[PDB]
């Protein structure tokens, strides 16, 4: 239960414990009072095939501002969130001994998430496996065409729920319920997610 809150994961750029970051870089900003990652993180993970994990979003030419935010801020919070415990699993890759597995995303930012992507391309459903690395940052592999979004991703579902291997799955509940995590947040009465934490750490028990 509550060993399940405010902690940051073993992964890769996690810091150790969650704290508080004043320098955050723009979207990452709403987590600067309590965060899991470094300002330097933030900085660079804002950044096109940035150095975190030389992925790269223009991998089916430019993505579209309006669709590279939403990618944007769903790094920040994967690298900057201390409220995912409950979802935390153990995983053994070489990269990360953990990950999260189906965290209820609000279905609106689902479908924002979904919707503002429409005129974006892309060669895959999920974006976890199957790249090729061989030239040190994700290109479409062997069978894999450029299509659009809406090819790929059916529904908001088959994007939040099929991009990741299932780190999110789509709640029915929505933003400012306190009943699923929000991607999208400004925290002006604070950050609503450590209330969600809370709450399935025990809903779930
Ligand atoms: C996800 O959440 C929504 C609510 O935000 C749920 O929608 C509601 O579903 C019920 C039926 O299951 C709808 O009721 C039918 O509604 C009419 C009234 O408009 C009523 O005359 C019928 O007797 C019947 O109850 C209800 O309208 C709908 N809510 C709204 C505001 O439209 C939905 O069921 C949830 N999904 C799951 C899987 O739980
Ligand atoms: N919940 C969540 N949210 C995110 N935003 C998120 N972003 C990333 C971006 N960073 C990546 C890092 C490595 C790979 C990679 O080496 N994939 C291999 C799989 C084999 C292996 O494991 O080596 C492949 O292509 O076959 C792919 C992406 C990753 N996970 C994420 N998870
Ligand atoms: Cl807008
Ligand atoms: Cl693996
Ligand atoms: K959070």
């Amino acid at each position: 239960r509550t060993d399940l809150l405010n902690v940051c994961m073993d992964a890769k750029h996690h810091k150790t414990k969650p704290g508080p970051e004043d320098k955050l870089h723009d979207q990452c900003s709403p987590w600067k009072k309590n965060a899991c990652c470094t300002a330097s993180t933030s900085q660079e993970l804002h950044k096109d095939t940035s150095r975190l994990y030389n992925f790269n979003w223009d991998h089916c030419g430019k993505m579209e501002p309006a669709c590279k935010r939403h990618f944007i801020q769903d790094t920040c919070l994967y690298e900057c969130s201390p409220n995912l415990g409950p979802w935390i699993q153990q995983v053994n890759q070489s990269w990360r001994k953990e990950r999260f597995l189906d965290v209820p995303l609000c279905k609106e930012d689902c479908q924002r998430w979904w919707e503002d992507c429409h005129t974006s391309h892309t060669c895959k459903s999920n974006w976890h496996r199957g790249w090729d690395w061989t030239s040190g940052v994700n290109k479409c592999p062997a069978g894999a065409l450029c299509r659009t979004f809406e090819s790929y991703f059916p529904t908001p579902a088959a994007l939040c729920e099929g991009l990741w291997s299932h780190s999110y799955k789509v709640s029915n509940y929505s933003r400012g319920s306190g009943r699923c995590i929000q991607m999208w947040f400004d925290s002006a009465q604070g950050n609503p997610n450590e209330e969600v934490a809370r709450f399935y750490a025990a809903a779930m028990h």
